[PDB]
């Protein structure tokens, strides 16, 4: 469903836990088009919680699988992204998403 291609490993022992928030900064791109979902947010990156399903799976599964201080290039397939019905304009149907996420810290 989702793949995790690391570039800059992290410690390898601290990950997000159940009851924590993940503080991540990413750049979302598509196979070969453009950015649809980036995190070029002024002062605060993006922040979500594990076990509430606020972010698609590819992330939840992906980001989790990442450790505090690690950065990767994840590849999400429809099954884990926005199924078959996402939104016309941002996420066309069957549109594999590709994120470049950096788990920064937990809060």
């Amino acid at each position: 469903g989702v793949q995790v291609e690391t570039i800059s490993p992290g410690d390898g022992r601290t990950f997000p836990k159940r009851g924590q928030t993940c503080v991540v900064h990413y750049t979302g791109m598509l196979e070969d088009g453009k950015k649809f979902d980036s995190s070029r947010d002024r002062n605060k990156p993006f922040k979500f919680m594990l076990g509430k399903q606020e972010v698609i799976r590819g992330w939840e599964e992906g980001v989790a699988q990442m450790s505090v201080g690690q950065r990767a290039k994840l590849t999400i397939s429809p099954d884990y992204a926005y199924g078959a019905t996402g939104h016309p304009g941002i996420i066309p149907p069957h549109a594999t998403l590709v994120f470049d996420v950096e788990l920064l810290k937990l809060e």
